[PDB]
């Protein structure tokens, strides 16, 4: 798991912490709650 692909997967692990509006992706890596 090292190629962004943050189309919804990263959103699951991170959602546990944050809520629904938790998703963000950058070449370097996946991210969440950044808006």
């Amino acid at each position: 798991l090292v190629k962004c692909r943050g189309t919804s997967d990263c959103g699951r692990p991170c959602q546990q912490q944050t809520g629904a509006p938790n998703s963000k992706c950058i070449n370097r890596m996946c991210k969440c709650y950044g808006a």
